[PDB]
């Protein structure tokens, strides 16, 4: 009935041959939204058995462009065959910045046959609540980000998490986020937790072969920013285990994994934190969304 | 046999149209030539395929495009910011007809705030979102000298606007020839029944085009649309019919050109069963004597004659 379904898995913009970049469809009463919209989102609803017109709402969690890469193709597509049902963006600030980029992207393409039509941007800040028929959506900004608290940078780039507060069920989706106090609490007690994940040495080591010539200091900074701005398995756990959420399943992952060995190691060091059901996600699973 | 890069098409999307396709990821290709990366065409998912298919986006050197209707551009915004948000060091050349400069623009627009906030780090270097892309705009009878190919470009019947008209000169879709050192390879792009075609495909080694069943075509459009008038659908047949290729006008253009092997992609529908695909090679081959393939995403030809 209603689904979580992890269209694509991978975490960051190196993209991977069996991950596909950030994307989940959200299934409830019947209707389809989406939850991040990074490049193939259209493709990879469609194999999930879901309809690029049965779009009725996407929620962005951050404007970095492995979450937001497909939307381009999400509102363009949609407009070439004419859908009839109203579509609705929610982002952080700058998301109507950013949709309007792309009605100016596909504003000469359509004259040859507005880009604007059955659309429409709402802007979250920090704490904002949206009560919509199928669920009750709460956003908060989380540690993706280090501006300092109170400057402009701080209000004007925001990431942030997402509650979906559904009749009988509530799902938290961290997004990108390192240690949040704020995502701990808004986390609270869920029936599911949807969390990104990194091997921060792994991402590192990875990128530092496709740039040879990379300094010491440089990868070292890279290292520790990764460190602040996402969450290590030992985290997961411990954000998990702190926040008492009834199951547990990652999504973001990097680097993407291949074998059963790296499954293991990873989710035994989220269990050294969480006693729970864990779940790896691949693309195109599925999980019912019902207590 | 294993060692060394050949020179290769990967047909990475082969649906054809808007309307998207489980097994038939949106319009895309990657052609391959003395070990660099080319695009042409970029609908959704074109990252996603060209990583499958053992490339990476950091090494694609140029894209081109052949129209500007959305199952051919989508994935583009993709490709391009994806490829800002990892610093990609090489210059990256957009190549379309007129209104890809305004297309890019917008792409860049649209990548203007998420490129500013980055990764949140006070002291981050600000970097514009066009950093390392060029657009050029192409029009009918060009010619661009590159060292892997020279590529020409034609205007096709994919639009049908009066020649001389305001229109005429604002929409083109073009077909493309790519005549590498010891191969030729044409890709129809999106076009009618077409003697400009047909005379850009004279004598290629390989045919790229693409190829529709129009009547179910028409089914799927009205299905999605069940409040579509009659005349509407009517005319819509009428439409597709002489701005896209029906099996038997596919067989037709690669026999009037001579091509050795004719491969289709931008197939409308997606074909899922193997009659089906016995059915539309035999309309082919009833016009066309030499070698045909209906082409699965992530297929790959050898650009050898
Ligand atoms: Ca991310
Ligand atoms: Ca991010
Ligand atoms: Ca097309
Ligand atoms: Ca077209
Ligand atoms: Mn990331």
């Amino acid at each position: 009935k209603d689904e979580w379904i992890t269209l694509g898995t991978m975490g960051g913009p190196i993209p991977h041959a069996t991950h596909s970049q950030p994307s989940n469809a959200l299934f409830v009463n019947g209707h389809t939204y989406i939850v991040d919209a990074g490049d193939g989102t259209v493709g990879q609803l469609t194999k999930a058995g879901l309809k690029t017109t049965d779009v009725d709402a996407v929620f962005i969690s951050h404007l970095h462009f492995d979450h937001t890469g497909g939307l381009p193709a999400l509102l363009s597509l949609r407009w070439q065959v004419n859908a009839g049902n109203e579509l609705t963006v929610y982002g952080p600030p700058g998301i109507k910045e950013t949709v309007d980029g792309i009605f100016a992207f596909m504003k000469y393409g359509a004259a040859g046959h507005p880009a604007n039509r059955k659309v429409n941007v709402v802007e979250l800040t920090d704490g904002d609540k949206v009560s919509l028929e199928d669920f009750t959506l709460t956003a908060v900004r989380n540690t993706h980000f280090s501006w300092p608290e109170g400057s402009d940078e701080w209000k004007k780039y925001q990431a942030l998490s997402f509650k979906f507060e559904l009749e009988d069920y509530t799902v938290v989706y961290t997004g990108d986020t390192g240690p949040s106090k704020a995502v701990e609490l808004l986390a609270k007690n869920a029936d599911m937790l949807i969390s990104e994940m990194m091997d921060v040495e792994h991402t590192v080591n990875l990128v530092k072969r496709a740039h040879p010539h990379m300094p010491a200091q440089a990868s070292k900074h890279l290292s520790q920013h990764l460190s602040t701005h996402h969450l290590t398995s030992g985290e997961v756990g411990q954000l998990a285990a702190n926040a008492n959420v009834k199951k547990v399943v990652i999504t973001h992952m990097a680097p993407g994994l291949t074998a059963p060995a790296e499954y293991k190691k990873y989710s035994n060091e989220i269990a050294a934190f969480y006693q729970g059901d864990i779940t790896l996600a691949n693309d195109l699973d599925r999980f019912l969304l019902q207590r």
